[PDB]
């Protein structure tokens, strides 16, 4: 026997609909998550101060994420970046909402890092991801998106847009590239490597 323990949310009640229930565009995580933080302001369940964008990417912007809808099996999706929400919980138990999992939505944290994470030991070094947390608050007043990196140079779309216009502010109509790079010189939030992130969030 091994007693898992702070407190435990074990009646947890999501900050989101079910994931069939959720406005979703495959390859526009980004805009899925903006989603998601936007429901949880105008619900009055949450505070938004608990909850985080969480950009996972590395220099190369080549990353392994496993238990992904878009590749079923014990293999991994390699991203240029992916993007989840993170909500703390009052009592310091963290969960994940990731529309792209098999994973159950949420998930909690732990159970996300040990199966769709996993340890960058024995990971090729290129590979290894490093993770860019932004308070929701900070996300939904910053994020600016023109889909510009989803069309070719002939001007044709990769992949279906979202079926709702562009994410802009008044300071900006697209800076992406800020929360997608891991340079901590840049962009809002805070730039954790695996063992600082699964630390911080992780019991």
């Amino acid at each position: 026997q091994r007693m898992e323990g702070g407190p435990a949310a074990v009646h947890y009640q999501p900050a989101s609909p079910p994931r069939d229930a959720c406005v979703y565009s495959s390859c526009y995580s980004e805009e899925n998550v903006w989603k998601l933080c936007e429901y949880i302001k105008n619900h009055d369940q949450y505070p938004l101060e608990e909850c985080y964008a969480v950009f996972i990417s590395n220099e190369r912007k080549m990353i392994p994420i496993w238990k992904q809808q878009a590749r079923p099996g014990d293999g991994p999706v390699i991203w240029d970046y992916h993007v989840v929400l993170l909500h703390v919980s009052s009592g310091g138990q963290s969960f994940i909402y990731d529309l792209d999992t098999v994973l159950p939505f949420p998930c909690l944290f732990d159970t996300y890092v040990e199966d769709a994470i996993k340890s960058d030991d024995d990971i090729h070094p290129q590979f290894r991801r490093k993770f860019r947390v932004i308070c929701a608050d900070s996300y939904l007043k910053n994020f600016a998106s023109d889909r510009s990196h989803m069309k070719d140079s002939s001007g044709n779309w990769r992949e279906p847009p979202p079926p709702y216009p562009c994410i802009e502010t008044g300071d900006s109509k697209m800076n992406l590239n800020d929360f997608i790079s891991m340079d901590p010189k840049v962009g809002w939030g805070a730039v954790y490597t695996l063992s600082e992130f699964t630390h911080r969030f992780g019991s």
